[PDB]
């Protein structure tokens, strides 16, 4: 009874039906940091997709990046656009954002795992929002 | 509108009534994996104090902990202590685990940015749960 069992590890997403496909809330590169609060107050979701102009997902921005925010030194209001967290952390180009459906579920737990970070968005083709991955989808799963 | 306002900053974890202080599920150093993972599941608490025989706070085990031993090469099993998470990290011995009511949001957001963790365990004077805080917590009074 080896933990994860190499049979679920080798599944892909799409075979074991993990994550979330419906319904996803998610902000762009221009949406000031006080929008993403009041979705994450009010919405309750733990993070937010960020899209540039194109729809393509750039980063993804969470509730710990509130609190990052908070924490600077610096003097900042929530004006300022989401992706001042850019500053701090690059999911996309340390290649920890996205995943595809295709992908194993080993493949995606190393990745998670890699930058320990709690979730991925599941791309498409032009790197565009299918859904979300999180550590809670894939317990679920395990279990 | 400085974000954080300065007055919020300034102010304790009591004073601003900040954190879950009813209902915390807890585990103890001697609990397998397996219990918490069910608990993840089935009970839906993003983490779990850990208490020592004397019911003082030595760890806290969260849903990402449960990841990384999934992705550790070498063999587990579930019947594994949650205490095996201490390899990877002493949240403990870094002092960002706990935290006291009279202890202010400035000092609580820059213990859990230091460590990048989420959450805290509220304790007494003989590191005993009094509560948890998390971001969701704070992100809540800070609208
Ligand atoms: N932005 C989002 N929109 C919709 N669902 C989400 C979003 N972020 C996470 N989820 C889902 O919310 C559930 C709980 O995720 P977690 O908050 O990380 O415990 C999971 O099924 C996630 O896939
Ligand atoms: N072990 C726990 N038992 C009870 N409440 C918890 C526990 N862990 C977190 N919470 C609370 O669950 C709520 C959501 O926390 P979070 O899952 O981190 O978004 C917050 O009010 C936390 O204080």
């Amino acid at each position: 009874h080896e933990f994860p069992k190499p049979e679920f590890m080798s599944k892909s997403l799409e075979e074991l039906q993990i994550g979330t496909y419906a319904n996803i809330a998610m902000v762009r590169t221009t949406t000031p940091v006080y929008v993403a609060l009041g979705i994450f107050v009010q919405h309750r979701v733990s993070a937010l997709p960020v899209v540039d102009e194109k729809g393509r997902v750039v980063d993804i921005y969470s509730k710990f990046d509130v609190i990052n925010l908070a924490a600077e030194k610096t003097y900042n209001n929530l004006d300022v656009s989401v992706t001042k967290a850019l500053q701090h952390r690059s999911h996309y180009f340390e290649g920890v954002l996205k995943c595809y459906l295709h992908e194993t579920l080993e493949t995606i737990i190393n990745r998670l795992v890699e930058a320990e970070v709690h979730r991925l968005v599941v791309v498409d083709e032009n790197d565009v929002v299918k859904g979300i991955v999180s550590l809670s989808d894939i317990l679920q799963a395990l279990v």
